[PDB]
């Protein structure tokens, strides 16, 4: 089942190789693929692990505007976010995370709410 649109979250790491290593965050991301996979893997680790949340662990770690509900971009439509996001979101499964997803911005983890 694919609906018009749902609700997911998602953590923002950006990278030195990124197209455009600055966020609300930052305005100097010099964290290459090794710092950047290392804290989007460590995220995973601790919520899989009951230790953390990637609600919690997003938020702390969101390089993006997301960090506001802490990743949850609440739900959206098909057409709003990269294709990467809304193919991974959309087919994901209730409580299902997205490996590590490289995009424009940089490392992209995301996981469906609704």
């Amino acid at each position: 089942g694919e609906p018009a649109r749902v609700r997911c979250s998602h953590l923002l790491v950006k990278h030195s190789q990124s197209r455009r290593p600055s966020s609300w965050r930052q305005e100097k991301i010099t964290r290459t693929k090794e710092e950047a996979l290392e804290l989007i893997n460590g995220y995973i680790q601790k919520i899989k692990s009951g230790e953390e949340d990637f609600e919690s662990l997003a938020s702390q770690f969101s390089d993006c505007s997301s960090a506001k509900a802490r990743g949850d971009l609440g739900a959206f439509s098909r057409g709003q976010m990269q294709k990467p996001f809304e193919d991974a979101s959309f087919a994901l499964r209730t409580g299902e995370m997205s490996g590590p997803v490289f995009t424009d911005s940089g490392i992209h983890i995301i996981l469906r709410t609704e």
